[PDB]
């Protein structure tokens, strides 16, 4: 497009919905948020000259309702509310929050877990390293690490998971594989999130079963144990630790009575693999409780990219539920339901995000024609009643090159997804899931938009 082309839009009036656009590109990177009364209507447009707040940027930009927008990052957590002139104010009150591998809400609490080191049951071992020097390390279990942002209160608190043996993430299923929890969601007081296994850690590698040193260790699965401390960034591995899991083939649920973690139980579905969106680091939550009173769980079959065929999985890209309307004894997976998500052209669907509308619609972004290893910018739409075969939408652009990280869900069920094409700046669109229909609206002149929704001044 060209800068001058919005020159016949109307510039919109400050609203109750907030968008959280960027400026700039790298150094010039400027974080702006906007407010704006209406988002369908494609006369309007809304520029960051006119009107904007600045902000110092967000990792995840973050709804409390109607009533926050938080901005969590990997430290410097953020938040900032609407006052009556309908702009973007920030909150006096900071918080610190450790990297998190997921996150969710529970009551008024935003909830951040992943993953880490414990404290208590410390073990020493000593081997043989790749050179030769006989080294002593000690390990220590994986346990959970939850942290908990009380919005309503505007606290802070960091839980206590590393010395509680109840969180302990190790040999969470049965198999001695420790996992990691992908989404968190709230239904009633329960916490369900997707159990995806990591396989072996440094300390449960060292652990002996039944007078088998190592029994962890699967018949035939020894040399696929790392024996050094190789790779980058966020795919990194020890020594005496086994990458990834050893059962691709399942499908695990655990569901906690509260947000403390402690009391918890697991169901397993042999149907598909595990349920979660992996871009780098990220848990993307796949996991999602729906009218119907189901709680549906998608999986992309992410194992089939595994360079071993051990720890490849043979069951494809599928969704399951569980009735969350039963009695915790009664707690199972529903043995009549089962989807083959499948593309428009009947091949298998790889996708990395999965929200959810209303009804019977969910709304996944999966890649293109490349899997795995090209880009996700693929908006579809699933049916609960379908045959898994994903439906596309109608009225979107074809240039997709940058999407919103979470879309808006207004009062009816429709979606509001900031679209933003190579050849014009991010627009919202409106997606009616039941006729998969896609409509223009609001004009952001900006870079990109990170995040769309709405808030009450106060």
């Amino acid at each position: 497009a060209t800068p001058t082309e919005v020159s016949n839009l109307t510039e919109v009036s400050k609203g109750n919905y907030v968008i959280a656009a960027t400026v700039g590109t790298g150094n010039n990177e400027t974080n702006v948020l906007l407010t704006a009364d209406r988002l369908d209507d494609p006369n309007y447009k809304v520029t960051p000259t006119v009107q904007g707040t600045q902000n110092d940027g967000a990792t995840y930009w973050v709804f409390y309702n109607q009533r926050s927008l938080f901005a969590l990052n990997y430290n410097q957590t953020a938040s900032y509310s609407l006052n009556p002139a309908f702009e973007m104010t920030k909150d006096p009150r900071t918080y610190k929050l450790s990297r998190f591998t997921t996150y969710g809400f529970y009551n008024d609490y935003i909830m951040t877990t992943s993953s880490g080191s414990g404290t208590i049951d410390a073990q020493s071992y000593t081997y043989t390293d790749k050179s030769g020097q006989s080294l002593t390390e000690t390990y220590y279990p994986r346990h959970f690490l939850p942290a908990y942002i009380d919005a309503r209160n505007q606290t802070a608190k960091d839980g206590t998971g590393a010395g509680d043996i109840r969180l302990r993430a190790e040999n969470f299923l049965g198999n001695g594989e420790y996992v990691t929890l992908a989404g968190l969601e709230q239904v009633g007081n329960y916490l369900y999130s997707a159990a995806v296994p990591m396989g072996l850690s440094q300390w449960g590698y060292i652990q002996t079963v039944d007078g088998r040193e190592h029994g962890y260790v699967r018949e035939g699965y020894e040399d696929l144990v790392k024996t050094e401390s190789g790779g980058s960034g966020s795919g990194s591995y020890k020594a005496n630790e086994l990458q990834w899991t050893q059962y691709p083939d399942e499908c695990w649920v655990a569901i906690f009575k509260d947000e403390t973690l402690t009391e918890h139980k697991v169901i397993k579905s042999d149907r598909i693999s595990y349920a979660c969106g992996r871009n780098r680091s990220q848990y993307y939550q796949m996991v999602w409780q729906a009218d119907d009173g189901y709680l549906y769980v998608f999986s992309p079959s992410y194992a089939k990219t595994m360079s071993d065929a051990r720890q490849q999985t043979r069951l494809p890209a599928g969704v399951v539920r569980i009735d969350t309307r039963a009695s915790w004894e009664a707690l199972d997976f529903d043995p009549s339901y089962y989807q083959a998500l499948k593309n428009p052209d009947g091949s298998e669907a790889a996708f990395l995000r999965s929200w959810y509308t209303s009804g019977n619609y969910f709304l996944l972004l999966a890649y293109d024609a490349q899997g795995f290893k090209g880009t996700a910018n693929r908006l579809l739409i699933f049916d609960t009643q379908g045959d898994g075969t994903l439906r596309e939408v109608s009225g979107l652009p074809t240039d997709i090159s940058a999407l919103s990280n979470t879309p808006y869900i207004d009062d009816e069920g429709h979606a509001y997804v900031v679209v933003s094409t190579s050849t014009g700046y991010p627009t919202v669109y409106k997606i009616d899931p039941a006729a998969a229909t896609a409509s223009k609206g609001l004009t952001i002149v900006a870079t990109s938009v990170a995040g769309v929704g709405k808030l009450q001044a106060n």
